[PDB]
């Protein structure tokens, strides 16, 4: 079975560098591109940039460009992500996966943990949080500053992340349903709105909802919407 396994965490001081590691099995690793995600709880995810295995060729978003080294062992199956200089703003947790919606496929994520005592398109989530009883309604709300549609297709997904569990793919393309999800998630939209619908709400459905546009570069997601069950 195809796994990305990395890491859980790394303790680090400010002004260090830190590598991170992805190693892949189950699958061959010079063939598809892998991606690097950060996490934060206030910016949701953000795309840091990618890389082709195969030869070494990388993409960087613009705002990481400094910040992050892509490199891949193909002896070993292992993809690296060096962050340098580090400091407080890149505690966070940084995913390596592959992120088009037919491959979907995500690494456990790795806690980075900075420790010192003393035009792109922006998602826009509505809500950030909610509540809902079991067996009632949850819709969440995901808002594009430019189209994300091309040639009568959204280049949009859903993301789910449940409590402890890595990211998976929901939704793809704005309202066709992964294989695996059950039927009462459903997803709607075009152009800049869309809307995700789950109803009826089981417990199983509590965790954090992010949605994602792949229709420009950079890639972009939304801030997360976090669901619990109301008891
Ligand atoms: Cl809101
Ligand atoms: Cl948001
Ligand atoms: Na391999
Ligand atoms: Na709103």
């Amino acid at each position: 079975q195809e796994q990305l396994q990395q890491p859980g965490t790394e303790l680090v001081k400010p002004g260090a560098s830190v590598r991170l590691s992805c190693k892949t099995s189950g699958y061959t690793f010079a063939s598809y591109t892998l991606h690097w995600v950060k996490q934060t709880p206030g910016q949701g995810l953000d795309w840091i940039g990618a890389i082709y295995p195969g030869n070494g060729d990388t993409s960087y978003n613009q705002k990481f460009k400094d910040k992050a080294t892509l490199t891949a062992d193909k002896s070993s199956s292992t993809a690296y992500m060096q962050l340098s200089n580090l400091t407080s703003e890149d505690s966070a947790v940084y995913y390596c996966a592959r992120l088009d919606w037919y491959f979907d496929l995500w690494g456990a994520g790795t806690t980075v943990t900075v420790s010192a005592a003393g035009s792109d398109i922006v998602l826009t989530q509505s809500p950030t949080s909610l509540a809902v009883s079991l067996g009632q309604r949850a819709t969440i709300s995901c808002k594009a500053s430019q189209s994300v549609d091309y040639d009568g297709d959204s280049y949009m997904n859903w993301y789910q992340q449940k409590p402890g569990q890595p990211p998976r793919l929901l939704i793809y393309a704005a309202s066709n349903l992964e294989s695996g999800i059950p039927a009462r998630f459903s997803g709607s939209g075009s152009g800049t709105d869309f809307t995700l619908n789950i109803h009826p709400v089981e417990e199983e459905d509590a965790a954090t909802y992010y949605c994602q546009q792949n229709n420009e570069d950079p890639r972009t997601f939304g801030g997360g919407t976090k669901l619990e069950i109301k008891l």
